[PDB]
């Protein structure tokens, strides 16, 4: 039996659901892929190397989450597709020995929203999430703005046309999306008197977190905003990364059908 192996890095990472959805695909697939893989969850610290790491373990691909997606990107070897324009890597794949990176969180995003003509979009946060929805909702034509704690993330957003706000706009927004990393630290990424006004005029409050009731999420639907966790989004985006991993002889919507199920 021919071995590969693959992981997903991250910091923190122990709640992750790829392993599970990933190694039900390898499963399945294990006679289509002449070989089988096996996925496992990475801690890796803030002050290794994901080029390093990935190398040093011998994988043949990995996901890649927060706080790592722009560092992917700025490592990687060669980067494909969508990832160019996100500045965010989310996908690694060993091919002909270069470390190439993809992102599918963008398309992932764009398969779990149902709304297809939302006019506008506020953005929280500036990681690699954030970056991925801007360059993903500037494609479909909706005016997006940005708001973030400094002034890290700017030149990205503003190249690819967002409007970056500096204080919350006083406007209304068609979707809110909370791409921060608060839901972790148990959190709301904004003033709660501000996100208020947004679920007040909003018509859906999207979290990334997947599977449970963040606080962005708790007041959205407390306001009787309606409301999307990040669970749609996860089973998209790794599909599409399976169809990277399969060498593109998986096709995502095959995958899709496993890990969704499974999930
Ligand atoms: O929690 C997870 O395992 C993931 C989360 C997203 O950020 C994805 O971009 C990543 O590939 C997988």
């Amino acid at each position: 039996m021919k071995l590969k192996s693959f992981g997903v890095f991250g910091n923190p990472i122990k709640h992750s659901k790829s392993p599970l959805i990933h190694n039900a695909c390898f499963l399945t697939f294990q006679k289509e892929l002449r070989f089988l893989g096996h996925y496992h969850p990475i801690l890796l610290p803030l002050e290794s190397h994901i080029k390093s790491e990935f190398l040093h373990l011998g994988l043949s691909g990995a996901n890649v989450t927060l706080p790592f997606k722009e560092r992917a990107f700025q490592v990687c070897d060669k980067i494909k597709g969508i990832a160019l324009e996100c500045g965010a890597v989310n996908t690694l794949v060993l091919e002909n020995d270069e470390l190439v990176g993809y992102n599918t969180d963008a398309l992932g995003f764009y398969l779990s929203l149902k709304q297809k003509n939302y006019q506008n979009a506020l953005i929280l946060g500036a990681g690699g999430s954030a970056k991925a929805l801007a360059c993903e909702l500037k494609k479909q034509g909706l005016q997006v703005s940005v708001l973030n704690r400094s002034s890290r993330g700017l030149d990205f957003f503003q190249r690819l046309g967002c409007d970056c706000f500096m204080e919350p706009p006083k406007s209304a927004f068609d979707l809110i999306i909370n791409a921060t990393s608060a839901s972790l630290h148990n959190e709301l990424p904004l003033n709660k008197e501000v996100l208020k006004g947004y679920f007040k005029e909003g018509k859906l409050a999207y979290d990334l977190a997947a599977g449970f009731l963040t606080p962005f999420l708790s007041l959205a639907k407390e306001l009787k905003t309606p409301f999307q966790d990040g669970k749609d989004m996860l089973i998209y985006q790794a599909a599409l990364s399976f169809e990277k991993f399969s060498a593109s002889q998986i096709p995502y919507s095959k995958a899709f059908e496993v890990m969704r199920s499974v999930f």
